[PDB]
């Protein structure tokens, strides 16, 4: 259970090292830390403007002989400013650039969401999405190899349905929030349905956001199952995630518990303890505020999760 099999026939490794909120100063020292203890799965993206000093650890590992490249699974998003089909090209330059990669194993369209090249999240800078065009871009990069996987984040099943119908290269992955406070169960069904993976951003809740409402480890079922079973709370959050076919992106620059958040694989979750999930009241925590707007396509916070 160490990994899942995405449609392209790449293995995913089921944990990966989250980079959202991790310093340039200190991430080098945490993706090192993350790889030397068994991770071999980096999420990245333009937007986390660290990925410079990700680059840096990652040529370190490689010439330090803890890994080569084809041992790592390196995930990075495309930013809302690049979704011209003419620009997506140079933003997986920008970020191959920053990480000193010939390739990444994951490109994603980091939202369904578009603004105006070089523009900051402002209604006067939002264009109307053209995703069909922007995936189109999305394929060219797929075929040459410099994207081994491309797919998307944020997607409804609805905007994931209506992509996988104009798709020459099926969307690999949907990367979005999902976790014991928010479980996600249709986008779930419809990701087995149609062979897309469901990989789980904010896998603890992510409690260091101050902006987000995230308890998810305080949670008494959560607490319960820890004390149980002789394992924290984020261990039992994560492996819930892993027993739902999800792989899980938990953040830290903290040696002990990035390795703590790798020990999900060697024990397993009850099924009694597994029924005692739905006792839990569902928020989702990353609500998509910055891009609901009265001149946004997403008028409603219902409209840019279509329900969900
Ligand atoms: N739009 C998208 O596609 C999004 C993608 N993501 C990706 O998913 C990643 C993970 O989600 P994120 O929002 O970062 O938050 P997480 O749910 O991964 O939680 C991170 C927080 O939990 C702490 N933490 C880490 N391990 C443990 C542990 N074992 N016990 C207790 N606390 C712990 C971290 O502190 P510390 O560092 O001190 O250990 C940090 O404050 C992001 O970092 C990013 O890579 C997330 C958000 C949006």
């Amino acid at each position: 259970a160490r990994h899942f099999v995405l449609n392209t026939g790449a293995k995913i490794p089921s944990v990966g090292l989250g980079t959202w909120q991790s310093d340039p100063g200190v991430v080098g020292d945490a993706v090192y830390a993350a790889v030397k203890a068994g991770y071999r799965h980096i999420d990245c993206a333009r937007v986390y403007g660290n990925e410079k000093e990700i680059g840096l650890a990652l040529k370190k590992l490689f010439e330090e002989g803890v890994v080569k490249r084809e041992d790592l699974f390196i995930t990075s998003k495309l930013w809302n400013d690049h979704h011209a089909p003419e620009d997506v090209p140079e933003a997986l330059n920008e970020s191959l650039k920053d990480l000193q990669l010939d390739y990444l194993d994951l490109y994603l369209i980091h939202w369904p969401f578009r603004v105006k090249k070089g523009t900051n999240t402002s209604p006067e800078n939002f264009i109307t999405p053209d995703i069909p065009a922007t995936w189109g871009a999305m394929e060219k990069l797929y075929d040459a190899g410099k994207a081994r996987a491309i797919g998307v984040s944020n997607f409804s099943s609805k905007k994931l349905g209506d992509l996988l119908a104009v798709a020459r290269v099926p969307p690999a992955v949907d990367q979005v929030e999902c976790h014991p406070g928010w479980q996600q169960t249709k986008l779930h069904n419809f990701c087995q349905s149609t062979g897309v993976h469901l990989s789980a951003y904010s896998p603890l809740g992510s409690p260091g956001t101050t902006w987000m409402n995230g308890n998810v480890l305080k949670e008494p079922v959560i607490i319960s199952i820890a004390e149980k079973l002789g394992k924290t709370p984020a261990q039992v959050a994560l492996r819930w995630n892993i027993q739902m076919g999800h792989s899980v992106l938990p953040k830290s620059t903290n040696e002990e518990r990035i390795k703590q958040n790798l020990d999900v694989y060697d024990w397993s979750i009850p099924d009694d303890l597994l029924a005692k999930f739905s006792e839990i009241k569902q928020a989702r925590l990353l609500r998509g505020n910055f891009i609901v707007n009265p001149q946004s396509v997403y008028k409603t916070h219902e409209e840019l999760w279509d329900g969900e």
